């Protein structure tokens, strides 16, 4: 039986209505016992991410994503780190401790390939910082980039809003705005706090905005990613 | 930094929405960083549990959770098993492997007798079949207990509805009937499932009822519990 380990923690909020979401995505037929089996590290003493990358300390968050990339190696079939910007420690990890690692920038690659149309990135400074999806994209040229005022302000929203469990439609209005000024109608949530505004979005029926949501992705096609 | 490990998929939905709960009873002041550390091995693959009784496979139940009380043991502090009934296989695990647990047993007795008042248990045939509560509670005396038509009753709003991710407070109807029927205004969650009962209780600000419900306690006293 197929395990999913979910380095988790960043944020903690995120990381719990993710695992919500995969059985949420995967409601069994008869019995329990065929749902999605999962491991999850929620550990929100994990370095601020952004902050690791505006002082000098790139090593200590390294670090803590390879000592946990260990156990969870042993552990789980496929494993997941819960955070976008996290991603930049990768280069850094030994090629062995990422065999099983699911990107969450792939994720979103793949589905941007699909949809075919420009989408407005939201994401931290430290995402736009490193340019992971920038380098990471074969369809980099469809993603519409925030500038570095707009940047800032979803900076407050992840952290005013989103990871301190406020309702996430309160930032309905502000990322319609962004949307329009930016001439589109798709987000890629380039952070992870915007599974929680794209499940909000759901739950309402709100169907005019495209979420390319990799979390929700990875929840919906558990069955066929998890091997 | 203290670590809970939880024990869980039994069943998924109620794991998930026990994160959930950890971290809602949490909020942090200023950082993320301060947030509870909590490792989730959500396996619903774990046998079904009165099933395991009903049937004559107790062994295979007592490996699973000694297994992984192995894993967990190795890196939590504390530990939880997100399950009433599967607490019936702890005397056949050795003692070393349950020196970190928290006895969901023990949470509802220790709330119970500061309540002091006769409560309804509301678990599974499997849970009143080992009578974990009557012989692990020092208030055993307080604790009112289901007919058996009416444990078969709750074995359905458990299977058909709860676990099934359907909105609790469709069994509340239910629930106040057999409250009243034995003559009480508060139950045990004798059964895991029924701490989604007591969210949408206090959700939507019902405090009539009483629940002392063991997950909601941990969640609660997660600063003082997890040592």
């Amino acid at each position: 039986l197929p395990i999913l380990g979910v380095l988790g923690g960043m944020g903690p909020v995120v990381t719990a209505e993710f695992l919500k979401s995969i059985y949420e995505y995967n409601p069994f037929i008869d019995k329990e016992q065929e749902s999605p089996n999962v491991i999850v590290f929620s550990f929100p003493s994990a370095p601020d991410r952004t902050g690791s990358i505006d002082s000098g300390k790139e090593r200590e968050f390294i670090d803590f994503i390879q000592v946990n990339l260990e156990h969870l190696n042993k552990l789980a079939d496929c494993i997941v780190i819960g955070c976008c910007t996290a991603h930049y420690a990768l280069p850094q990890i030994p090629e062995n401790l990422k065999d099983k690692l699911i990107s969450l920038i792939k994720i979103a690659d793949q589905e941007l390939q699909e949809y075919n149309e420009p989408t407005l990135l939201l994401a931290s400074t430290g995402t736009y910082q490193k340019k992971l999806f920038q380098e990471g994209c074969t369809t980099a040229d469809l993603i519409i980039s925030l500038s570095e005022s707009d940047q800032k302000l979803i900076h407050e929203m992840i952290y005013k809003v989103l990871k301190r469990g406020h309702d996430p439609l309160s930032i309905l209005r502000d990322i319609e705005a962004l949307l329009e000024k930016y001439n589109t109608r798709s987000y890629i949530s380039g952070c992870t706090e915007f599974h929680l505004l794209t499940k909000s979005l759901k739950l309402k029926g709100i169907d005019s905005i495209k979420a390319i949501d990799p979390l929700s992705t990875i929840a919906q096609n558990f069955s066929q990613l998890i091997i």
